[PDB]
């Protein structure tokens, strides 16, 4: 009963050029079991392209080495991201109907990030609530936590979410 391998992998984008396989790995095992550890390589010179990825035993593992972020391996800061299923720190999130407060997004998506601005989306001609609002975080992997769930239920409502330009 393992997630789905995808859902474990982390892109690690600016890598020093003297990173390796092993110092990849002896960088990311502080934050879990690695199944996978690949820098990426010219085929011809064997230099580094820059980027590797690493591939934990566990969902609960890639979430601990985003929460270690700022991470800096073998001097360099580098960039990690979850893989795909395109950065960006704001949400949709639709089907909230007119009883969904702020309160309400704020308890749930805060679990998921910090949040920097709830927009709750009203009407321009009369002020109803038109049952959907933006959420923005501080940083792009509480989006990329959010959207790879296959449900989001706030306030009793099934909410779709999505990435917002």
């Amino acid at each position: 009963p393992k997630e789905p391998e995808q859902l474990r992998k982390l892109f690690i984008g600016g890598l020093s050029f003297e990173t390796t396989d092993e110092s990849l790995r002896s960088h990311f095992e502080q934050w879990g079991t690695l199944t996978d550890c690949v820098v990426m390589r010219d085929p011809n010179t064997k230099r580094s392209r820059g980027f590797g990825f690493v591939t934990y035993a566990t969902v609960e593992e890639v979430d601990a080495a985003m929460n270690a972020r700022p991470h800096k391996v073998d001097g360099r800061v580098v960039e990690p991201k979850r893989a795909v299923s395109l950065t960006v720190k704001k949400i949709f999130v639709g089907g909230i109907k007119e009883d969904t407060e702020e309160h309400h997004l704020r308890d749930y998506f805060e679990q998921y990030g910090k949040i920097e601005v709830i927009e709750i989306m009203t009407d321009r001609g009369s002020g109803k609530k038109r049952g959907f609002a933006f959420v923005t975080f501080d940083d792009h992997d509480s989006v990329d936590k959010i959207v790879i769930q296959k449900y989001h239920t706030v306030n009793g409502h099934n909410c779709e979410v999505r990435k917002a330009l």
